[PDB]
């Protein structure tokens, strides 16, 4: 009866993830949490690949609001601060998400009450590749600082019935911090990806400069952080642009909108689900039509070429090839929380609406 995943009355109420928000879904009520996309290097097997993280310089910043007191917290209770930073990055969107700052300050999505205090949100959640969202109750903290105390409370205490359920992610008892992301992967969520992730985040930021003895320098930690060779990619790397946020986070429309804005150009937050964006863009003036073109949001329409059923698909168009097949990017396709990309051929593509933002 493990808390942090979810109860058998929270799976019988289970959504599809919102791709809009409305009168009932809203921003007060929905998570953020990273991104990730596929590795380009090329594995050593089918097994072996990575994801890489969307670098941010929020993400730098939440790091420096919190290494100390995970440095502290780290050597104090025999815990990796590394992997409590990365799951602290992870779970709030690098202190983006409404969970994570004012009211709520839960920085680790940690569910049930805290001294009596709760919020509910809507939190999605993977069987392999089926997404799901549940609406569960979120500990409510005064402040951070009660926050990152019972991150520490939870490894070290446990649950009812499973008092050791995060002891193998002891430093004590986990060789590395890799041994103790392996355990989180099914004690703690559903991601199937979730070691795979806390590992990029843990690797890219630099992380293990903080579960040492003696902590470093923060104004030399920037400077520790390696980029990754975007050098011979053939797109423009994606990057959270907006602070605004008109679609919920992560999902195929806000994935769009935000692409889109990279390249100088918008769309409204009032297309509501991907399948209603190419007649409710015509309506509002935007140019659209059956023409692949480059940069423009490319709709598929409910259940077309295995689009959703009801909610349809929007992607955004990375190329359009000389032989009239199309590159296109996407979010929550090929799993949670992931930035992915495909070509659809010629002959499918001209069968799509391509809107152009203003
Ligand atoms: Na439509
Ligand atoms: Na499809």
């Amino acid at each position: 009866k493990n808390p942090q995943l979810p109860t058998q009355d929270e799976l019988k109420h289970k959504s599809k993830p919102a791709q809009s928000f409305n009168n009932d879904v809203n921003q007060k009520d929905t998570r953020a949490t990273s991104l990730f996309e596929t590795d380009p290097s090329i594995s050593n097997n089918d097994d072996s690949g990575q994801f890489n993280v969307v670098d941010s310089k929020d993400t730098r910043q939440f790091v420096k609001s919190i290494a100390k007191d995970a440095h502290r917290i780290g050597q104090d209770n025999d815990i990796y601060a590394s992997v409590m930073i990365a799951q602290a990055i992870l779970e709030s969107d690098s202190g983006r998400s409404a969970l994570a700052k004012s009211p709520n300050h839960n920085l680790f999505g940690i569910k049930g009450a805290f001294e009596g205090n709760s919020v509910p949100f809507n939190t999605l959640e993977a069987d392999g590749n089926q997404l799901y969202s549940i609406n569960a109750g979120f500990r409510k903290y005064p402040s951070t600082k009660e926050s990152l105390k019972d991150y520490s409370d939870l490894i070290k205490n446990g649950i009812d019935g499973n008092r050791t359920i995060y002891k193998p992610t002891w430093k004590s008892e986990a060789d590395s911090y890799k041994d103790a992301t392996s355990h989180l992967s099914k004690t703690y969520a559903t991601d199937p990806n979730y070691a795979k992730k806390l590992n990029s985040i843990i690797k890219h930021y630099q992380l293990t400069q903080f579960d040492d003895e003696r902590m470093p320098d923060l104004d030399k930690y920037e400077r520790s952080i390696k980029d990754y060779d975007d050098s011979s990619d053939e797109f423009k790397p994606f990057r959270e642009v907006s602070d605004s946020m008109p679609y919920p986070h992560g999902q195929c429309t806000w994935y769009v909108y935000n692409r889109m804005k990279q390249f100088g150009t918008s769309i409204s937050g009032d297309l509501g689900d991907a399948h209603n964006w190419n007649n409710r863009a015509q309506y509002r003036d935007y140019q659209v039509s059956h023409t692949p073109k480059r940069h423009a949001a490319v709709v598929f329409e409910a259940g077309q070429f295995g689009a959703d059923q009801h909610y349809g698909h929007v992607a955004f168009v990375e190329k359009v090839n000389s032989d009239g097949s199309i590159v296109i990017s996407e979010s929550n396709v090929k799993g949670l929380g992931i930035i992915s990309h495909r070509t659809i051929n010629a002959a499918a593509a001209e069968e799509l609406s391509y809107i152009t933002g203003k």
